[PDB]
């Protein structure tokens, strides 16, 4: 059987692609006089799928596409501090205000914006790096995770800098407040060629789900970028990536994109999935009209929204087995604090102790709550709360005849389990032996 | 065993707890004298836990933080259309400026700010609406997610009313431009009482879990709000919820949030909690200066933070079963587009045509790629692919000694499933029995 999410990209290429309004990038002829009548989208999964359709191998430069790989390989250098003091977290448009410097920051708004990626570039590799290690370093962060090496397409890079003098403008401007220390040309020269490096739909949609994953490559699962870095990066690029439009896009799409002007638009849903778009023509606001509208289609078909939860929940709870004397607590999933919370509630549900629970409601105040109580599988179903409902059961009826001596805590189906959930779980564990509960944790390949 | 989770929150109460900076609202003097030295904080899960510290079960006037609910009964009652053209979506400061009207659009910027939450109140119930219509169905909604009738303070009102000429500067305004049909008094009064409704930490917390989990309270598992609606609320709370530091709160918290001018704080993340904190005194911006903390702490030391991923994923499917000419497919959790797509891979995985797949990629040029592909298992532990690998295991050795002739879909472990995921998991039904393979969808309470 062939997969349906490709043919449904195949059905948006056919269907979006009946039209192609706005127009190509203008300033320079290399841009302008790109074939238009070309459109490719990707779909990179989490566990390492690649859904694809229409021109989706088809080479571009990155540009501004390329400023949150840049951001994430700062970050990674000289670390938060250091980026802070040069970035802000600040939404604006591209429009430059002087006043923005002025203020006692001293910085651009951010990461998002040209001044910003200038600013991002310089601090690329040290203070004392070179202008060709800074470039290298941006063409490897963006390599890494495209997971091939990338090139620079120097055509693109000649027919820009023979007009910079916008950016040149910026530079000038971020040299005078202090927020530059190289000269305006090197730092140009090298955000240029940045954005001149060659990507396809497919790279994009690989490299977003670097960043969707927190960090981890799809492909290899290796990690490519700290969690908290990926975080900050998806964090700007929701706040920032669009703009001044960048509530709207919150609203009606939900997933955190940026657009280059040749084309291409990348997206990145936490824990769901990497976007790469292409298509030549831009609308009124400089972004690829279609990738754009390719996105919105994405999001209201799929329901793939950054605010439509999407977690384990319960579900971490794979199931409680009261098999005599012992009881039998089976976890699976990516445990966080989500999972974590859920088996914390499932340890707790059992009478290990004076069973003298806060409700934390009354329930002479809330009747209805009660009721709903009662039925402790179907509101679990209802809310989603896996197997956890087990717990209570364990130490129900059967608590009727003999206690609990022993709890087993088999984490064979758990994939992984961060420090959040490490820390407690690990509590939990140590709180149920102090009731004088005996308790085992078979753990295979030592995750805990 | 006691819950971990309420210690942290007393740990965390008594150590924010350690200082009071700011102030209360100086406006009127019931908040100017209300005691400042009151500070709690609740949690509400999504499968319908509590757990508080400190003052969690006072009272105080809910102001800024009713925003969100009242935008949503108006979507529910007006629907989309008629509340976007008097409301945008766009973020902005509490400081009006007029030219935000002018605007071809002729409305506030969005339903966080006063301007829009007059526009708001207005649209309530519909357009023959009486006053005391739209103030009941103010109390109403949020009364039905806390829970539990509220009431509205009628001394803080009285105080209020006799210092809103500001309110009436920007309903005035707003009927100058056409975005209020009835009188500017008549309107803010409304918009007075509804800021005036009496609240708990606890009540807001759960009140924030009804949108976090999409509609859905945790307390009954009674859908009291439309999966879109909730999505729009939230949207909205984490672009516009802090005003102009709305992109800095997005980086460093990631908890959707709005605050009200009597020390309460509300939160709401998407599929992971509903939060609720009171500190009487205020920052210098005008929010819950340890509520505003409380919520820093919460992010950093859970890493609750919305651009986290925390998705079921592969764990959709909790096994692979190839008894022997029959293969059988156990779903679980609450399945959308991430589940679905699994489950989708699961069975595309499976030899049931002439296997010709498009790797997607080319094993030349990703070496890396096939030797991770290699350890399908390893692989999957390291992204998360819960039990989808047992699906080309099944497909594997075992078929090198019969093919497939049979698949057993149990949707038992199913805790729910949207339409997304019901359409996709669905085709994928159709698609495999198109490959001449007989599909049973043991289903014993009526999901699909």
């Amino acid at each position: 059987m062939r997969h349906p999410i490709p043919d449904y990209l195949a059905s948006l290429v056919t269907e979006l692609g009946a039209v192609n309004p706005g127009e190509t990038a203008q300033y320079i002829p290399v841009l302008a006089e790109a074939d238009p009548d070309r459109f490719g989208i990707a779909l990179a999964t989490p566990t390492g799928r690649l859904h694809c359709a229409g021109d989706a191998d088809v080479e571009f430069t990155i540009q501004s596409a390329s400023k949150p790989f840049t951001y994430a390989a700062a970050l990674v250098d000289r670390g938060f501090a250091a980026v802070d003091r040069q970035v802000g977290l600040n939404p604006s448009g591209e429009a430059f205000n002087e006043l923005s410097l002025e203020a006692e920051s001293h910085r651009p708004d951010n990461a998002m914006i040209n001044a910003g990626a200038l600013a991002v570039h310089q601090l690329l590799v040290g203070p004392e790096a070179s202008r060709k290690e800074r470039l290298d370093r941006a063409v490897e962060i963006m390599s890494l995770l495209a997971g091939r090496r990338l090139s620079v397409d120097w055509e693109t890079y000649e027919s820009e800098m023979a007009v910079s003098d916008r950016n040149l403008s910026l530079a000038h401007m971020l040299r005078s407040y202090g927020v530059l220390q190289d000269s305006a040309e090197e730092i140009v020269a090298g955000y240029v060629a940045q954005c001149a490096v060659l990507v396809t739909v497919k790279d994009l949609a690989v490299m977003g789900a670097c960043l969707a994953t927190g960090g981890i490559h799809p492909m290899t699962g290796e990690r490519m970028l700290p969690s908290i870095v990926a975080r900050r990066v998806v964090s700007v690029m929701t706040s920032s990536g669009m703009y001044d439009a960048a509530g709207q896009w919150l609203a009606d799409v939900g997933i955190p994109a940026k657009s280059g002007v040749a084309g291409g638009v990348l997206g990145a849903l936490p824990g769901r999935v990497g976007i790469g778009v292409f298509s030549p023509r831009l609308d009124e606001v400089g972004n690829s009209a279609r990738g754009v509208l390719a996105c919105r289609r994405l999001s209201e078909d799929f329901r793939l929204h950054l605010m439509d939860g999407d977690s384990l929940g319960g579900t971490a709870v794979r199931f409680v087995e009261r098999e005599g004397d012992r009881v039998f607590l089976h976890l699976q999933g990516v445990i966080r604090f989500g999972g974590a919370e859920a088996v914390l509630d499932a340890l707790t549900d059992l009478r290990t102790g004076a069973e003298k629970p806060g409700t934390g409601w009354d329930a002479a105040v809330y009747p209805r709550w009660q009721e709903a109580a009662a039925d402790r599988a179907a509101l679990s179903a209802a809310t989603g709360g896996g197997a956890v409902h087990e717990a209570a059961a364990a130490a129900a009826r059967d608590e009727n005849d003999g206690p609990i001596r022993t709890v087993v805590l088999n984490l064979a189906r758990v994939d992984r389990i961060d420090d959040v959930g490490r820390r407690l779980i690990a509590e939990g564990v140590r709180r149920l032996q102090a009731d004088g509960v005996r308790v085992e944790v078979e753990d295979p390949e030592r995750i805990l």
